This record gives C-alpha cells, structure tokens and sequence, in this order.
DNA sequence: CGGGTTTTTGTTAAGGGCTGTATCACTGTGCGGCGCAGGCCAGATCCAGG
C-alpha cells in the first residue's frame, strides 16, 4: 500500500485534480467508473456486474436488516 | 568492495471510524409428588335460649 502510494504519487495527483474539474472532486465513484469502462474494453461483463452487485451490497454482504431477521426469525441468540 | 541510485517500506503525531474483546451480575442441569387456589352456595350441623 505504501509502494502503491509510491508508485501512483503523481497519477493520485492527475486524478484528484481531473475529480474537482469534470464532476466536482468525488474521488470513489471516478476511479471506480473508470475500473468499470477498464472492464469494459478489457470485455468481461459478468465481472463488472458482480462489481456493481458488489457496490450496491447486493452479490454478497448482506446488509444489515436481513442479517437483523435472520438472527431475530430462527431464535438466535446475540452470542450465537 | 562498495558508493551510487531507485524504489520499498517505515515512522513521525494529530484525528476518525470500524471492528474486536473484556466486564458486569446472573442463568441452568443437579429430586419428587399430586388435582389445587379462589370463590360461591345449598345442605347438614351444632349451640344456647328459652
């Protein structure tokens, strides 16, 4: 991570200065569009929708309403 | 042999937020029996006052 610091230390710089210019400088969603469109023109479409499913808690995760009923309906206990 | 040189990886501390684990007084499994509690009411049942 620090060496992927060091390495991207001026790109970091590229997209962070692109983010505040093209859309106001939201920097998840850019890099993640771009992974997207990378996915794109690298043609994997079944991965990017495991990646949106993913970013909308969706392919895994399980947000925390449902883990709420699965541990209220079958008489878990909190310990459990 | 090792200065140079390019990068890897770390530390520095002021804040923040997510996740992990300790802490607190308590549980239950240590034993058996039974119709019973509460309330209401008609039918005996006793008790002294003549």
């Amino acid at each position: 991570r620090r060496a992927q610091k060091h390495r991207l230390r001026e790109l970091k710089i590229q997209v962070k200065e692109f983010a505040d210019k093209e859309e106001g400088g939201d920097v998840k969603a850019v890099c993640l569009t771009l992974f997207l469109l990378a996915l794109r023109a690298r043609n994997e479409h079944r991965q990017a929708d495991e990646l949106e499913a993913i970013m909308q808690g969706r392919g895994s995760g399980l947000q925390p309403a449902v883990c709420l009923a699965i541990r209220v309906n079958t008489f878990l206990s909190c310990s459990q």
